[PDB]
C-alpha cells in the first residue's frame, strides 16, 4: 500500500537515525529485507512527494515534511507498544510486530486518548522515547 | 491489499446478513462504496479462492470457509470496538470507522487478551453480539503449530488417544502427569512436552493430534 509502505520507510530511517545509523538505501533495504532496486523504487516516489532526498552523498535526509509524518508514525507505534504492553497485556515478545500494524491505523484522536489513560508516555517499553507529543496535542 | 479487501468483503456479507438483508453485489458494492464492476472481479477472485459463490437468486453465499474467516473478522471488530469505547474513550462516533482498520491488523493473541482484559465482551457497543468467542478459544491449537522455538507453558486441552496407532507414549505421559488441563512447557528442538519434572519427546503423530490451547 502506497502510504503504508511509505510510513515504514520513514519509520525505518527514523529508527536508523535514532540508533546512530546513517539512513542508507542499502541499510533501509536490508533492515526491510527488501531489494535494492524496490527500496530504489520506493524511495523515488518518496522524493517526488517531497517526503525525503537523497543527498549528494547518497545518505536519506528527511525533508522537513517528511520528518513529521516520520514522526508521528513513531509516536503512533510507540502510544501502540504501551497500549499492548500496559493494558492489553501481550506477551512483550509481540508487542513490535504488532506495533508495526497498528502504526499505520491508528488515529490521532486515538494517541490523544491512549496519552490521557496511559500513565507514563514518556518511553516505550522498549527503551527509546515517545516522539511527537506536543505536535499531536498532547 | 488483497488480504484486507477480501476480509472487508466478508465482514460486509456477514453484517448485511445480520441486518436481514440479501447479499446482492449492487447491495455491498453500495455500502463498501465501490463500483458493481470492482465487487464483480473482487467476488470473482474469492469465488476462486473458495470463500464465496454467487447463488442462485445471484445473493453471494460464503462457504464454510468464508464465514469462519468473516466471523473472526467480525470478532476483531467488535472486540476492537470494546477496547476503544471501555478502555481507549475515543468518540463514539469515530468507533465504527477506526474499528474498520484495527479488525485488519489485531492479531488472534490480543483478541484472548481483549477477551480478559475486557469487562463484558457478549455485545459491541452498538448492539451486535460479539461472534466466534468460542473458535478463539475463549479446541486448542495442535502441538506442531503451537510448537515454537522458545519454550512456553500451554494447557493441554486434548491428547486424542483415540486416534492414535502408535501407543508406546501413553504411559510416558502418565508418569509426566501430562493430561488433560496439564500446563505443559513445550518447544521446538522435536516437540517436547515438559511437565512434573519430566519431558515427553513427541513423536510426529502424537505431535499433531494433541492439542495445547492458551
Amino acid at each position: 500500500d502506497l502510504v503504508d509502505t511509505t510510513e515504514m520507510y520513514l519509520r525505518t530511517i527514523y529508527e536508523l537515525e535514532e540508533e546512530g545509523v546513517t539512513p542508507l538505501r542499502a541499510r533501509i533495504a536490508e533492515r526491510l529485507e527488501q531489494s535494492g532496486p524496490t527500496v530504489s523504487q520506493t524511495v523515488a516516489r518518496m522524493e517526488r512527494d517531497g517526503l525525503v532526498v537523497v543527498a549528494s552523498d547518497r545518505s536519506l535526509q528527511m525533508t522537513p515534511t517528511g520528518r513529521t509524518l516520520a514522526t508521528a508514525v513513531m509516536r503512533k507505534h510507540r502510544l501502540a507498544e504501551r497500549l499492548l504492553t500496559d493494558i492489553i497485556g501481550l506477551d512483550i515478545n509481540k508487542v513490535h510486530d504488532e506495533a508495526c500494524r497498528w502504526e499505520h491505523v491508528m488515529s490521532d484522536e486515538v494517541e490523544r486518548r491512549l496519552v490521557k489513560v496511559l500513565k507514563d508516555v514518556s518511553r516505550s517499553p522498549f527503551g527509546n522515547p515517545i516522539p511527537g507529543l506536543d505536535e499531536l496535542g498532547v
